[PDB]
């Protein structure tokens, strides 16, 4: 029997601080999307969260890089829930808390919640993909930064999600590298939509969204990678003909690292030179890291992705340190 | 948020008859039949893109009803009822979003309306079809459709493979808007498995509900980049849907990216399928045409029996079209 | 089973202007009674049940003829009761049991009796029920001129937090043995804000937050004795005075007052009008428990006659309304 | 924003211990309502819970002279909720938990439950007034016993409500002595219902009961005590005439005791008299006890009640060991 969202809530209401620490973020990154500020936006962190523990750990770490980097990069914690998955599959922890196939999402749910309001206790804020429709009720006011993927990008109930989420929203291009369908989606994400949508009680309602302003790409790759220059400057040529943002995402792993973890580092490269000689139409990157490298099918090696492979600790030391001093370069101009 | 009410409400007022009911139990079997090969008839999923005027929509199912009948040893004539459509960006989304094509989202009357055409249909004898693309309305018209499909655009979506997973119906999943078949197959795949997600139930209060899988889903070839109808791409298909484990009988849409911005095409293609047919054509249990009462697209709701969404074949077009399949399929039968 | 949460019926019987504006008139004017700023005799009178809604409507008909007759001296208002309290097990009314076969319809029940009671206000003819039920309220409620809690149910705290809740003005009834200060206590409790669960018109629970209704009197319906005569009332008006609350009451000339016979509700009615005749300055209503044709029966087989108490028949209740008109015209020249 | 049952019930489930507990207790408690054991049920504990702390306190001590007594004592403790009230004033733990007019249900709840958990698990069954028709869903598989109270036993909802509660239930007679009334309502709880009531999920639905075969009478007074022989005889003759249990429980407090917490132990002293002569027809009794005697109006001091003034802990102690030496002597007649 599903608890509602208020059951939650009620249990772990957000915090003065947490609450504070969302509201700024989500406005920062908004000033990263309209060119009225040019640090670069990292969304950073493990493919998918299968344990807390861990994810705490990686947290702690990874909050004194966000501040010893904040004048060049806004550092903000990968914290995916939701798993899309070429056939079937584990569809993470909310859908499967136990990884043993009991399903008990009630569970799921509240440790969802729970992790993403300590980690914005600590500091850290927080970023999922937005793939259900009914779960965000339930943690959607803890997270600064949304993403929709690049399976659901041409969806229309994903951009009617995302056109009533507080929080900016990438849109990732298709998994052959159709970028005109994330175009098309901030445009569609932008405008007021009227659909059906379950309540902070759990009951179906109809609901009236104001639009989402702060919505923008993500180069993901294809058959091929989007990653380069030439890609970037076509795909900026594309936003401003349809009238909308030109600054967009990279994201350093998937199909711009052909499935292959140690190449992020390669493509985190090539976005540094990017920005060292103009990149202006950079505001983002996204990076698949944790505690340990690779992945594994069972969960028996601690902080190490059961999901999509990630660099390591020491590798994503190295590629904040690389990116941070290739944009502070940037922002000098 | 605005007061919606819940499936039990419209059921009450529309409870599905007995009729209706045999007729989309026997429909819905029909269909599994040509999906697993084991009769070799033709489905023809054959109507309007979209549905807005209910008046209209009996009128059409009136006429088609008389070929449904006439050609009901070669094809198994059912209408598209499509209720919900996906835009590019924006626009009019379908009956149940807009009923009353003004910008006022009167839901609730949507909802309504949908379900009483739908019964309507049914009681006369028609079966009905419909794009599955919202997760909270089909439990409001689930109960009165006989095939659904799943769009080119969200084919690959998990929350829609969820969805398939535990309608009653089989379900057509169509090939991605730039060409990607597997995505299709892989939604066969997903969809024929149990799953276990958020839903809303007919008291219209959210729930964990545990599908046991639907075992009649199917591929559709819609075209992308290049179109996708003939002989070779057919034979591409089922060779991969053959590697994948799943059902090599397919549906070939006549409309949208293998018509390619001509609604009279839509002819051609039905002649290139009736030449397969003839020539072998083991693969194919379906077709897709979009078709009304007069022919081609306006903006506005103007003209009576006109698409106010894609551009459709009229209804001696439509009539031209029935016979070629018919007679074509005919001949598959008796090899 | 699946219950149809309010919505559901209000979508397919929308209240009209003319209902709306009927009910919204009509509790005013039993306002202006029941704080004695207009001297008019309230009546509820009509069945103690409906039962059949073609009779009930056909009744109606009737009695509108006499409302309007009548208007300047009686306000008419149908008894339309839907729910009955049993002394042990019986048949609870309409919504509860519609079929009359225990089959318990609640859905259908529910939706007949709104459909009725828009039918009636449609008409010119407000409505008047028993609340007996915590949850059906949210249903009809809005059609609704004049509430009872009754005599089993007037000491019941949930049912003074209902009260104090509903929009419209409400009368509480002494107890079953003739206790008047359960119901004196009833309007202070019910006239205050109280908080409680109550289940919204979208179906799902909910704590309200009421505002207290200013229009709650008492009724004196008998018990071990009868309480309509003139001592009786004076009695309980100084008792009222004594609490605060108002000194204008509603005699019921049935149950208790009639001994379980329904030949009596005239003699009743008689007593009151000799008293509106010398003075009857705190008596502001009656209630009358009748029917298109007169007494009992247990099986519904005789059209427009009760299956719960005796009531008495419709030309009876022509008597009835004149002597009470008749009456309180001279009490109004005063 | 209404909770429903399930999210406090997810937070606190009731554990295979508390589970345990209830189970027995209510068939030990069943016995005693048929006849198949002669052990005095003793429903004692304050007239209203208001601090947890303290209940927890009373609890621990009580807990001990249910051990020691429970060869011929059945000690249950009164942990009420809901109190229903005269006019207006504080309705409960569950209404009002924070004692300032906030009205915070969802913590009233939650504290509610959590309390009962903690005395189930402890060792000590819980009892409490079922007054209001949607708090039990969130408690109710924690109680052992249930009243209904004078003031809503005549209530056709409240007899509705009974009719499916998995527990013993006591009705008792009405504030000015009714005792027809609590026999009435045993009839009509023993007989399965059809009414709207409230999911665990906090949405409206139809309920069909089974019945509750396990109800009895409780004799509380009215204008007039009934706890003496003459007037227990003659409420068995009226239980056996109506077909039902002969096996009552009188309380000692309220009515009989004038509403005078002294005046208690004299009640409990006339009850053991009659345990020693025969006594054949009670099977329990209710006293109103605290950690200290009397009432107040605010919450000032610890352990006394806000509500009906209680006997202290020692006259606790005093008035059990009266009642298990008498009810020793009943039960080796046999
Ligand atoms: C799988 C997902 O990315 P996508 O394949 O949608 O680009 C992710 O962010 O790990
Ligand atoms: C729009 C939809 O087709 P698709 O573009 O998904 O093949 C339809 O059948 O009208
Ligand atoms: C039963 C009820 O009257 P009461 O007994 O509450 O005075 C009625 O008006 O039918
Ligand atoms: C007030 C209530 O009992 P009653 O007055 O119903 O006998 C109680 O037990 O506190
Ligand atoms: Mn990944
Ligand atoms: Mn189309
Ligand atoms: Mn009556
Ligand atoms: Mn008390």
């Amino acid at each position: 029997e599903l608890l509602p969202p208020i059951a939650h809530l009620y249990e772990l209401p957000i915090s003065k601080e947490a609450s504070g620490l969302v509201h700024r973020t989500r406005q920062e990154i908004s000033d990263l999307v309209h060119g009225r500020d040019k640090r670069l936006l990292v969304i950073i962190g493990p493919c998918s969260i299968h344990d807390p523990k861990a994810a705490l750990e990686y947290a702690e770490r990874l909050l004194k890089l966000r501040k010893q980097y904040e004048n060049e990069l806004l550092i903000v914690m990968r914290v995916y829930f939701e798993k899309p998955r070429t056939t079937v599959g584990w569809k993470g922890l909310i859908n499967d808390p136990h990884l043993d196939g009991t399903f008990d999402i009630n569970f799921g749910l509240r440790q969802a919640r729970s992790l993403l309001l300590s980690l914005n206790n600590m500091g850290m804020p927080a970023s999922t993909e937005f793939l259900d429709m009914i779960t965000p009720q339930y943690y959607a006011d803890l997270i600064s930064w949304g993403a929709i993927g690049a399976r659901t990008t041409e969806s229309q109930v994903h951009r009617e999600l995302a056109s009533g989420l507080s929080c900016p929203v990438g849109f990732k291009n298709g998994t052959d590298g159709n970028l005109k369908i994330a175009i098309d989606a901030i445009g569609a994400a932008s405008h007021s939509h009227h659909f059906l949508s379950v309540t902070k009680a759990g009951h179906s309602a109809i609901v009236h969204t104001g639009g989402n302003p702060d919505c923008h790409v993500i180069l993901r790759g294809g058959k091929e990678p989007n990653y380069d220059a030439e890609h970037v400057s076509e795909a900026a040529e594309q936003l401003r003909a349809a009238g909308v943002t030109d600054k967009l995402m990279i994201d350093c792993s998937h199909a711009n690292s052909r499935k292959d973890y140690t190449r992020q580092m390669e493509v985190a490269q090539d976005i540094a030179a990017q920005l060292e000689q103009d990149g202006g139409n950079i505001m983002g990157v996204m990076v698949e890291s944790h505690l340990v490298e690779g992945r594994q099918d069972k969960p028996e090696v601690y902080g190490k992705s059961i999901t999509d492979a990630c660099i390591g600790w020491g590798a994503t030391e190295e590629l904040l340190a690389l990116l941070a001093g290739a944009n502070k370069k940037r922002m000098a101009r």
